[PDB]
């Protein structure tokens, strides 16, 4: 008798919902999470005296597993005003920045966005079949920005739509997929309003820690912190589990959802699939980070786009008010482009946007460089969607969850819920 029937490793969303799944089940449960803290790619911190989010945190009920995770658990939304922003700027790749007043500025980067998904709906008319249409296989050969060029677009609307996908990719669009995005798209319900609803617009009452928690509290499993698995052995119809300081844990079946940047580190003997290996080996595209200044001056509702060869590529306001100054929240796609470590370097960049600001305040993760993320969210590189169930499969006695695996929302939250559902029908049907 194994020491637990189930391993799940990672204490992101994918393992915390498979751990609710196999514990709501009576199976004996353990968790472990190399961090000391739970909820993974989602970090609720604080920083200038208020509430940040360094990761994942804003989710809509068009995503259905971690809605339905939020009705299960009571869990309600919390709305950040996101209207009449004050000024909308686009810098360019040569730094050129431009401010244009909003209305236009969205309704171009509309015209962007539609007419680069202008396939979206004969493409993927099943989002969740990802290749149900061979077509969309097909469009798999090619990058976005192979079709960005051939989208005959503005300079101002390029600029735009590009930098959002530099975003999404986490990388230069270049080495972007096309069908991943597009089937994000087609999630979202091939409407641009509707798919741009579920961006930066609602968040989690109590915080994606509070559904954390509340998952594991159901699950009733045993969480071990701070405790990273190094290596993995299917051996008797089980597997055991090596953490890094050598203690060996026996189960049935062990769950893996760390972040597939990092099964680089992890052992696994004998050696997994090819696809699998191959997979493991070529990870994900996303290299981003984000970052939370803080500056003497109000500035007032902002938002500004800049495309792959700036830094800050996504900016908009956290909070604005006459004493408080201004709080930017940022996203980069790349920290090789801007090193946070660096408040001479963060003031500088920004200031080449919002020329004349006092920088008071700095604050930052970098996803890149954490060992258990190596990267921040999921982006698919060309070519590598169309082969995604290699990743999926079970090997043995070891299921594979995590956002990277998931066939809808992969790019959030709600591919990591979804994940965790399937690990725990995959756990059901291996133990009964
Ligand atoms: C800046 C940023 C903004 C984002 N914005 C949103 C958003 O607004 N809305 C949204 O829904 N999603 C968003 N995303 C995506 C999102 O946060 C993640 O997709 C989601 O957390 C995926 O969870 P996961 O379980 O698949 O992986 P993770 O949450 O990363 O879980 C992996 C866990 O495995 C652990 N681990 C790694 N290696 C080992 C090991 N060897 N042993 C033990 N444990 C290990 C890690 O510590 C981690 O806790 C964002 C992500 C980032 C980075
Ligand atoms: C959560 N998104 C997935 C793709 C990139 C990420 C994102 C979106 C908006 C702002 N910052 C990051």
């Amino acid at each position: 008798g194994f020491d637990y029937d189930v391993v799940v490793v990672g204490g992101g969303f994918a393992g915390a919902t498979a751990a609710r799944e196999c514990g709501l089940q009576g199976y004996r449960t353990l968790l472990l999470e190399a961090r000391s803290r739970l909820g993974g790619r989602t970090f609720t911190s604080r920083f200038a005296g208020q509430e940040i989010e360094f990761g994942g945190a804003w989710v809509h009920w068009l995503q259905p597993h971690v809605w339905a995770e939020m009705q299960r658990y009571g869990l309600g939304v919390v709305e950040d005003p996101l209207t009449n922003l004050d000024k909308t700027l686009i810098m360019y790749n040569d730094g050129s920045v431009e401010s244009i007043s909003p209305d236009e500025f969205g309704k171009n980067i509309r015209i962007a966005f539609e007419k680069l998904c202008h396939d979206a709906w004969e493409v993927f008319p099943r989002p969740h079949e990802p290749m149900f249409t061979e077509r969309a296989r097909e469009l798999d050969k090619s990058s976005v920005l192979d079709r960005i060029k051939t989208l005959g677009l503005s300079r101002l609307q390029q600029a735009q739509i590009n930098s959002y996908m530099a975003l999404y990719a986490g990388e230069t669009t270049d080495k972007f997929g096309l069908p991943g995005v597009l089937k994000l798209f087609a999630c979202g319900g091939w409407n641009y309003d509707a798919f741009m609803d579920t961006e930066t617009h609602y968040r989690i009452q109590g915080g994606t820690i509070g559904l954390i928690n509340a998952m594991l509290t159901d699950s009733g499993a045993e969480v071990r912190m701070s405790v990273p698995v190094t290596a993995v052995e299917q051996v008797n119809g089980g597997v055991k589990i090596k953490t890094d300081d050598d203690e060996i844990i026996t189960a049935g079946v062990v769950v893996m959802t760390v972040p597939l940047n990092t099964y680089k580190h992890i052992g696994f003997t004998p050696a997994l699939s090819k696809g699998k290996q191959r997979f493991i080996k070529e990870g994900q595209l996303s290299k981003g980070a984000k970052l939370y200044v803080h500056v003497k001056q109000n500035l007032g509702r902002v938002f500004a786009f800049a495309d792959e060869q700036q830094p800050l590529n996504w900016v908009q306001t956290h909070d604005y008010s006459d004493e408080l100054g201004t709080i930017l929240s940022i996203t980069i796609a790349r920290k090789e482009t801007i090193d946070v470590n660096d408040r001479d370097a963060v003031t500088r960049e920004v200031q080449k946007m919002f020329p004349g600001v006092e920088v008071l305040g700095t604050a930052a993760y970098d996803w890149t460089a954490d060992p258990f993320s190596l990267g921040a969210w999921a982006a698919y590189g060309v070519g590598q969607l169309s082969r995604l169930k290699d990743l999926q499969a079970a090997e043995g006695r070891i299921l594979f969850a995590g956002a990277e695996t998931s066939n809808g929302w992969h790019a959030v939250i709600d591919g990591a819920v979804e994940s965790g559902l399937r690990a725990g029908r995959e756990v059901k049907q291996l133990l009964s």
